């Protein structure tokens, strides 16, 4: 019958650095859960689908319009199979993204995604960046916040969803992890990978397959897991065929 | 979960020239069925049962892909009706071997009907050895495989060429041409704009081969020529197929 399902990450599981996560390659993104958007149906499809797949690694943000809201829900029954990330600090509001890296909110943000998730704990949560990420790791209390909830166990490591090499190096320095951009077009951050290769942090990718330029999306793969320091990279489809070929795709660049 | 065969070819049947035969826009090649590594009969039944539901109708073989034409008979019982069948006469231990005589063409025929467990072929090209237009004209195959069409054997005829020449002469008397036409080859134009114009049949080989989806830029490169009927696929790989078959759905909007 139907086993194009042939491939799997079931044997490529990887730990995320030294936080005794072991997670698979490629991590489930659900940005287009919130923002066309999947139906209750295609969402627990498309979970269902990613499990026996062999990936346990889901990622999702409050920014992401109601990702969070939805997943608890389709996570009941499963929750524990899953590695969750999620993220502080951006926000969505109105027409715009609105950042808020206080104390404050930090500490109520976590609070909501554990609600909404419907769960006592989240294994990972990045600090979601504007763009000016020493600042804010330097001059904001979020840090120091999310290393509190961490003693506290309400989530299991921490870290920084950056967008500049400057940024992901500090998270590292004194956090668990950094998500960092690494695709075919740019290549900036490699340091952030390197370093973390080096002193066994957690690098999880972003934006692995955007392009201009024999597969792009094993060509994209064989160039982020290339880098020795790369524990998963995050893929945005929900179309089922699509992941089942990246999931392919990414099981060969491994080889 | 497993409506991810969600892009078919079900709608998007277009006819082969003036033959009649109505066609899915992709084809499916079995080559690899008997290899001028090879599939099981398991993954080969698969394979076709995966195409079918994809929205294919076409299937393409010859004499000298080993023992595609023998596999096929067996593994098409039950199914033959739905397949529009292509097949070749003239190329035959290590090496090629060509024959276009009458008596070879009438034998090679005959014996694709037995081996195929069926009583007509839709469609018999010539497979050239390059030498298209002296074969064409010099040779009995053509008028043969006319006088077959005649007797119902089979359902129309057509040259799988190499030149631009023989393609052109392959459509003035025959039905068909099989040509090469892909990111890297297009010497082959004008026998599919000419077919276009005349209302003859026209297949693309090699569509696949190169040097913002690969597949997808050749599919829409391949469409966009409207002489174009069907684009033969070599893949085994159902997701590839699966795959294959959404990118020219997409091309074809």
């Amino acid at each position: 019958f139907q086993s194009m399902i042939r491939d799997t990450l079931h044997d490529l599981h990887r730990p995320l650095g030294d936080t005794g996560l072991a997670v698979s390659p490629l991590g489930l993104g659900t940005v287009k859960f919130g923002r066309t958007i999947p139906d209750d149906r295609e969402a627990a499809d498309l979970l269902a689908l990613a499990r026996d797949l062999g990936i346990n690694l889901i990622d999702t943000a409050p920014a992401y319009g109601r990702s969070e809201e939805r997943l608890g829900p389709l996570l009941r029954g499963q929750r524990e199979h899953w590695v969750i990330v999620s993220k502080v600090g951006e926000e969505f509001v109105d027409g715009q993204s609105v950042f808020d890296f206080s104390a404050a909110h930090t500490r109520r943000s976590v609070e909501r995604s554990l609600k909404r998730l419907e769960t006592d704990r989240i294994e990972l949560v990045l600090v979601h960046s504007d763009g000016n990420d020493l600042d804010i790791l330097e001059n904001s209390e979020v840090y120091p916040t999310l290393a509190a909830l961490k003693r506290e166990g309400l989530i299991g490591a921490y870290g920084l969803s950056g967008k500049t090499v400057e940024g992901g190096l500090r998270a590292l320095r004194e956090g668990d992890c950094a998500m960092v951009t690494y695709n075919l077009n740019e290549r900036a951050e490699r340091p952030v990978i390197e370093y973390a290769a080096a002193h066994a942090k957690g690098i999880l990718v972003k934006k692995a397959l955007a392009s201009g330029h024999q597969d792009p999306v094993r060509a994209s793969f064989e160039l982020v897991f290339d880098q020795p320091g790369v524990a998963a990279a995050i893929v945005g489809t929900i179309n089922p065929l699509h992941l089942a070929h990246n999931v392919a795709m990414a099981a060969q660049a491994l080889k």
